[PDB]
């Protein structure tokens, strides 16, 4: 039954990642209007980078602040909120 316990741990990690949907992030590899890049949550001293896609069909260069508006397994969906 160990494979079901491993599946339960992976589904729990997917739920921990879906909790990040309520937070801002920061793009470090460009995300064009129909493409893929990379992001980190704004807690940069205690968080991990993930792949990212442009939820609002926007071009999202390096070094901008984004809202993680939807989430899939290691593939976050983001848009440039750029808050104050």
């Amino acid at each position: 039954g160990s494979h079901m316990l491993e599946s339960s741990a992976e589904e729990s990690l997917a739920y921990r990642e879906d909790d990040l949907r309520g937070r801002l992030g920061k793009v470090i590899t460009a995300v064009p209007v129909d493409g893929f890049g990379e992001v980190v949550i704004e807690g940069i001293g205690g968080t991990i980078s993930k792949s990212a896609v442009s939820f609002d069909n926007q071009q999202i260069s390096y070094g901008t602040t984004v809202l993680v508006v939807d989430i899939n397994n290691g593939v976050l969906s983001v848009t440039p909120h750029e808050p104050i």
